[PDB]
């Protein structure tokens, strides 16, 4: 079980290998190389103040000065510490020592990133001064390239996550990620180690260990981080650059309550997945090649994305106090329900507006025409008064082996309320007082006076056939998945009496 594993092989990059490449446990060096006395610069050389992630060069020149840059400082070590009596690493005669083909495995390695918590202990820290700003430090941190002054400048408001800019491979003068991430996290790191006040490892383990990530101080009590987001966004079905038409879109547009959301979510990038900016500089209506063609409608509703809108949705719906309801029934996907988004701008038309002329206006003038929509909408609607329900039903139409079912309905109706609490995702979307009847009285009008089961359930006769459930398979199935799905512990499914006693 290790995070510190690299397996050496520079050299295929020059033709195929003779011998296999070489595992190398870094912290087993690093633990072993401090304790001689030693640091970094015993393998790694320096340039311009920055270390090189390279062992013992600063440049891959050729395939002959890589094999013998690692066999005369790789070996040399080895060589020396047995000639002392120490613990040691395979010497000169020892080829397959290193060139190992068995390593299976043995990894325990893990991205790391930064969620909000990790984000804000680095903006809050002293040891990281203010830059460019009395008060910021973003600019420790954050750069763009300034074509005008050849180079990196903090960019106020630009701040993004490193994999907005630095990915899998470099791309000439920006480094791939993994180098930009090791190059400036633990460099940092080590500076202010020096001065003994807290720091970020430096160990692999250390950022890649699963137990070492578990145990990061986590803080829920978490700031704004705030670069000039707006409070509340116009969301817009823009056609792109590239189609015939130009068409406007084809529903009304959406507000969007982007404060609010910032305070429920994260970190940013959950949604920014490539870059801050909007959504539609890429996912246009019909799509475009920076999206992958995935188109904007596919960007907004995609159901199992944890990226929009109705797919995030989705997964706060799984939540135990949810499913219980969220597990049967099926969407309406009614006029009404798409309305919960897609809202009248006021003063006109959108529907009759370009795009363009909604992205064209200043941020400021689009975020008050998106906080008015906000502002305009129907105040939450709530369910009917529980005391106009009855307290308890008994269900006894079908009793035969057992007596009817006496079922604490009202009692029911209050813990599903009661375990929705303040949540503004149901209170919004549940837009009629009898939506929370649904829960249970599907495919019918929402209701004080919902029909019974039977009004459309099969009386008990088909053993073989039966189009959708007769009624006592309608009972099981709904009693029982909600009880499960809310991980309800009594009554138990397998207590028959405890919901129908006998006789
Ligand atoms: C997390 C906040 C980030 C880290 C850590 C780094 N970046 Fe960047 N960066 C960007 C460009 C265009 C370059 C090339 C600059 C040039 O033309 O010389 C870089 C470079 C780096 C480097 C190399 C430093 C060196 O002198 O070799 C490091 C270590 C690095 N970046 C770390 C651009 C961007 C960017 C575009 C918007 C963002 C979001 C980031 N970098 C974020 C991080
Ligand atoms: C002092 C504590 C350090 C720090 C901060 C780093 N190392 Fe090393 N390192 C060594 C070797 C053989 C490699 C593989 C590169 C190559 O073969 O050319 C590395 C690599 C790294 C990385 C990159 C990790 C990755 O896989 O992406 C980093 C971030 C790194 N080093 C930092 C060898 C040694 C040593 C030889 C005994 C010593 C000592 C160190 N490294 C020390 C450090
Ligand atoms: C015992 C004498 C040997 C022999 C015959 C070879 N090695 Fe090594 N070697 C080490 C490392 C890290 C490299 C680079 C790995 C890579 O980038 O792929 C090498 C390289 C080689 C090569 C060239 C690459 C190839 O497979 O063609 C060859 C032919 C080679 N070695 C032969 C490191 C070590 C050791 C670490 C201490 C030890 C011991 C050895 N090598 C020993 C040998
Ligand atoms: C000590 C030498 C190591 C070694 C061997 C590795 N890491 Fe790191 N690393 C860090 C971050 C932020 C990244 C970006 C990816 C991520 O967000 O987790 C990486 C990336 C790597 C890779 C590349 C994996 C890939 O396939 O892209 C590898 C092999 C890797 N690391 C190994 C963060 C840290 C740390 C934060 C302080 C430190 C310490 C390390 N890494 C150290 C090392
Ligand atoms: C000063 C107050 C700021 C502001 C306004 C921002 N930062 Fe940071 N930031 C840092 C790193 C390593 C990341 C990447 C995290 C990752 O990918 O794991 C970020 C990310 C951001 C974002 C996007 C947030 C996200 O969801 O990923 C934004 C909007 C942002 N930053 C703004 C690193 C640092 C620092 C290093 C110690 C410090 C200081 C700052 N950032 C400071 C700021
Ligand atoms: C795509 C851009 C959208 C749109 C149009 C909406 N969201 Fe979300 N949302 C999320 C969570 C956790 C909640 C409840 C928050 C709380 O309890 O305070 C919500 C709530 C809403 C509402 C109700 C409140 C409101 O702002 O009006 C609405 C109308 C709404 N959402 C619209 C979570 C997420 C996501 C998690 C990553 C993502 C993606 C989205 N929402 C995306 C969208
Ligand atoms: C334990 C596994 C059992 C067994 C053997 C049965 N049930 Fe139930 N059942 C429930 C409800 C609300 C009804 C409708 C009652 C009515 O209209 O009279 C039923 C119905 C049945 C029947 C058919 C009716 C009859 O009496 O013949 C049968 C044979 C039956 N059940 C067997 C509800 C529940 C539960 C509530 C969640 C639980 C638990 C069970 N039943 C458990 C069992
Ligand atoms: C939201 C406030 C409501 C309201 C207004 C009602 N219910 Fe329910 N209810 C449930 C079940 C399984 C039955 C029995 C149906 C049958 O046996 O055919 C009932 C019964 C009612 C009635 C009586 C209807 C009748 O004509 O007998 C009424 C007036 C009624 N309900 C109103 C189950 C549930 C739920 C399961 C968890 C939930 C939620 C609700 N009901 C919510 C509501
Ligand atoms: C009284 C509350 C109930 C209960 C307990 C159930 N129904 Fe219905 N139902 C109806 C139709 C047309 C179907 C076919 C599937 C669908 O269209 O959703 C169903 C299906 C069910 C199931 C099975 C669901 C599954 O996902 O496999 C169950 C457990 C169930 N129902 C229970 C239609 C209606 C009504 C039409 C007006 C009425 C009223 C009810 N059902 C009432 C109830
Ligand atoms: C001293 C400055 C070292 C240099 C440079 C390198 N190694 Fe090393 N190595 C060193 C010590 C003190 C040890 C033993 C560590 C321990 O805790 O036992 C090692 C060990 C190895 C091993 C053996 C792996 C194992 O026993 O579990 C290998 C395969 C190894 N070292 C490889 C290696 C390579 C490839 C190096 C250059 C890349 C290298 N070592 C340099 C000390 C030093
Ligand atoms: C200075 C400019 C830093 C840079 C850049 C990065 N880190 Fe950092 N980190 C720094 C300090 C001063 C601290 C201690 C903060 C405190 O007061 O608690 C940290 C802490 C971390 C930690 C905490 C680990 C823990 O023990 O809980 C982690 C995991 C960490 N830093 C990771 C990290 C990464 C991944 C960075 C680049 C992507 C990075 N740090 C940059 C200082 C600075
Ligand atoms: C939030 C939870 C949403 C719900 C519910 C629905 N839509 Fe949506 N849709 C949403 C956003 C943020 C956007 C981008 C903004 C915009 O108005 O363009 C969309 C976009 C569309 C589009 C494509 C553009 C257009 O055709 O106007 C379509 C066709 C669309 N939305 C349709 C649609 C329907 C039919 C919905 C109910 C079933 C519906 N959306 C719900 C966010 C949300
Ligand atoms: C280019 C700069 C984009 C920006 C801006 C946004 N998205 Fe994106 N998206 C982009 C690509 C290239 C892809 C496909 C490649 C990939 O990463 O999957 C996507 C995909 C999506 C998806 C679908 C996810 C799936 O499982 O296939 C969604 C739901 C999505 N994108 C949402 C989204 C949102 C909400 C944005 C603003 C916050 C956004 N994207 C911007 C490229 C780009
Ligand atoms: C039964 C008592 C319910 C519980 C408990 C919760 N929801 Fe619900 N919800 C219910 C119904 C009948 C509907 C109508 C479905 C339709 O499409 O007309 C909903 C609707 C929602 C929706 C949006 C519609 C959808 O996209 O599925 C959302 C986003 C929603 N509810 C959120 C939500 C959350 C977060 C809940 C737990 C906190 C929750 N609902 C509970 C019935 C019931």
């Amino acid at each position: 079980k290790r995070a510190d594993l690299i397996e050496i092989g520079a050299m295929e990059r020059f033709g195929k290998l003779d011998l296999p490449k070489v595992a190398f446990r870094h912290d087993q060096h690093t633990t072993a190389v401090t304790g001689m006395g030693k640091d970094c610069a015993a393998c790694h050389k320096s340039k311009d103040g920055k270390m090189s992630l390279k062992f013992m060069r600063l440049d891959d020149n050729s395939a002959a000065e890589l094999k013998e840059i690692y066999h005369a400082n790789c070996i040399g070590c080895h060589t020396d510490l047995a000639k002392a009596g120490k613990k040691t690493g395979p010497q000169d005669g020892e080829c397959r020592s290193c060139h190992n083909p068995k390593p299976s495995a043995a990894s325990s390695w893990k991205e790391i990133g930064f969620d909000k918590s990790l984000h804000y202990r680095h903006v809050a820290s002293k040891a990281i001064k203010p830059v460019g700003d009395p008060q910021k430090n973003c600019g420790a941190c954050h750069h763009v390239y300034d074509e005008a002054s050849k180079k990196l400048v903090w960019g106020k408001n630009k701040e993004d996550s490193c994999r907005a800019c630095h990915g899998e491979k470099p791309v000439d003068k920006r480094p791939a990620l993994d180098t930009a991430a090791h190059t400036a996290c633990i460099s940092c790191h080590m500076d202010v180690a020096k001065t003994k006040a807290e720091t970020g490892p430096v160990n692999c383990a250390g950022c890649h260990a699963p137990e070492a990530q578990a145990k990061f101080k986590v803080v829920r009590e978490v700031p704004r981080l705030d670069r000039g987001q707006p409070d509340a966004a116009l969301i817009l079905p823009v056609p792109g650059k590239d189609a015939p038409r130009e068409m406007k879109g084809t529903m009304k547009p959406v507000a969007f309550d982007h404060k609010a959301h910032e305070a429920k979510a994260n970190d940013c990038r959950t949604c920014h997945h490539v870059r801050i900016d909007t959504c539609t500089a890429c996912h246009t209506v019909n799509g475009t090649a920076d999206s992958k063609f995935v188109q904007l409608e596919k960007a907004m509703h995609q159901p199992d994305s944890m990226r929009s809108c109705v797919g995030c949705h989705n997964t706060r719906v799984q939540q135990p106090t949810c499913a219980g309801c969220h597990g049967f029934i099926k969407p309406t996907k009614s006029d009404a329900q798409c309305g919960v988004c897609h809202v009248a701008a006021p003063g006109f038309d959108a529907k009759q507006v370009e795009a363009g002329a909604l992205l064209n206006l200043k941020a400021e003038q689009r975020s008050q025409v998106a906080a008015s929509m906000l502002s305009a909408r129907p105040q939450p609607k709530g369910t009917f008064d529980l005391n106009d329900i009855p307290e308890k039903v008994v269900i006894g139409s079908i009793a035969k082996e057992y007596q009817p079912s006496e079922f604490p309905h009202r009692k029911i109706v209050k813990t599903l309320i009661a375990g929705i609490g303040e949540d503004k995702l149901a209170a919004t979307f549940h837009i009629e007082k009898g939506t929370l009847c649904q829960g249970c009285h599907h495919n019918s009008p929402a209701s004080l006076t919902p029909p019974k089961c039977a009004s459309c359930h099969g009386k008990p006769f088909d053993a073989d056939r039966g189009d959708r459930p007769g009624l006592k398979a309608a009972y099981h199935q709904q009693c029982m998945g909600c009880h499960d799905r809310m991980k309800i512990e009594k009554p138990a499914n397998t207590a028959c009496v405890d919901c129908h006693k006998e006789r």
